[PDB]
């Protein structure tokens, strides 16, 4: 097999949350050997795919920049795959790509009720991993488009499933994560419940599972639509309900995710990806 202990030392960052209440990696700057796990993963030949969505006025804002940065630095030496769902392809910047880097493009009909645009996000998502995706790639990340890669974001983000610490709460008790509290929605989180407070910029696993994130969550939101009643944090409070039931087997730290704005305290010792401004 290849053991968690051969490549994750978490005794490298003490500092902080390195291994979830339920034996699982959260992966930190200097806890993970990517090198061994990129002769490991590469041995596998697997191919990572990143599913990225921009309509509108969001194209000429950030897809760019975000590809430019997926492309610089997102599973670095392996196979990676490109999912751009857009709503206007014209606008869709066709930048130079480098080795092991290929995508293609998709339009969408685009948003634009509040809670209809990342309702639809995870209907598109899933409807894609279920029609190619899951031949394509033996890992799926979908992430948001205003965010930049700022550092190698590789193979030590891999996972069954995958979760991004959100980087304003990371080191908040969870009674006061802004969970979704009202317990009449899906996405309900009752008080002493919850162990992280998840970032729904970034999520990711095997297909098989995206496929399973982003389906519950849109039962969840539509759910919660018929209810007549918008989540607290939208399709967020649902990826987390989510990862509440369904714990991620790997989580990225506020490095893989960072918010400038915050700041830039000792937790955080190299920045993989950052919001955007």
């Amino acid at each position: 097999k290849l053991k968690l202990s051969d490549w994750f030392n978490p005794f490298k960052r003490p500092e902080v949350v390195t291994m979830t209440k339920w034996k699982a990696p959260v992966v930190w700057e200097g806890t993970y050997n990517r090198a061994v796990l990129d002769n490991y993963y590469a041995k596998q030949k697997i191919t990572v795919g990143l599913t990225v969505f921009a309509v509108g006025r969001y194209i000429e804002h950030y897809l760019e920049e975000f590809l430019t940065s997926a492309n610089k630095h997102f599973m670095v030496g392996h196979p990676v795959i490109f999912y751009i769902m857009v709503d206007d392809v014209s606008r869709m910047p066709l930048i130079e790509l480098g080795p092991l880097r290929s995508f293609k493009v998709f339009k969408i009909k685009p948003e634009k009720r509040w809670q209809d645009i990342s309702m639809m996000r995870m209907k598109t998502i899933g409807e894609h991993i279920v029609a190619h995706i899951q031949h394509e790639v033996d890992f799926l990340f979908c992430m948001d488009v205003d965010q930049v890669f700022q550092d190698k974001f590789g193979v030590e983000t891999l996972g069954e499933s995958v979760a991004q610490l959100q980087a304003w709460w990371y080191k908040a008790d969870p009674n006061d994560f802004t969970y979704e509290r009202r317990k009449e929605s899906a996405a309900y989180i009752p008080f002493g419940e919850g162990d992280f407070y998840y970032h729904a910029a970034i999520f990711g696993g095997t297909p098989t599972q995206v496929l399973n994130i982003t389906q519950e969550c849109f039962k969840g939101i539509l759910k919660d639509k018929k209810n007549d009643i918008e989540a607290q944090w939208h399709d967020e409070s649902h990826l987390n309900k989510y990862f509440l039931l369904n714990k991620p087997t790997k989580i990225l730290s506020p490095e893989y995710c960072w918010d400038y704005h915050i700041g830039l305290p000792a937790d955080i010792k190299l920045v993989k990806m950052s919001w955007q401004t």
